[PDB]
């Protein structure tokens, strides 16, 4: 079914949230990445913080017909140049196993998080 491709971050955006008591910023990481149909090709982007990150890994290991597939994946957990490239390409690379797994990537969970349903 769905063919993942060229998935990448391209960048952030940085966004304010109220918490009730005040507004604060937080950094939002641009996903972009291609569907391909058959000589149809969709462009999708997506913005999501570390903490859906994180999030979309528990709601996949919290299901066993699904933790089982990504036991051996590196995935997030809880200036300075290198650490932003060393977290931007270990989400990346997190969601390129995800999808290369079809159980995974055809997942709802995947598919909503990165907004393809």
């Amino acid at each position: 079914p769905v063919v993942i491709q060229n998935l990448r971050i391209t960048g952030t955006i940085t966004a304010r949230e109220h918490s009730g008591t005040g507004f604060h910023p937080y950094t939002l990481y641009t996903v972009k990445y291609e569907t391909v149909l058959n000589q149809q090709l969709a462009y999708h982007t997506v913005n999501r913080r570390y903490r859906e990150f994180l999030n979309l890994q528990t709601r996949l290991e919290e299901k066993p017909d699904l933790r089982k597939f990504i036991k051996n994946v590196k995935g997030p957990k809880k200036m300075d140049s290198d650490r932003v490239e060393a977290r931007k390409s270990l989400l990346e690379s997190f969601l390129k196993q995800l999808c290369a797994i079809p159980e995974i990537g055809n997942s709802e969970e995947v598919q909503e998080f990165l907004a393809l349903n």
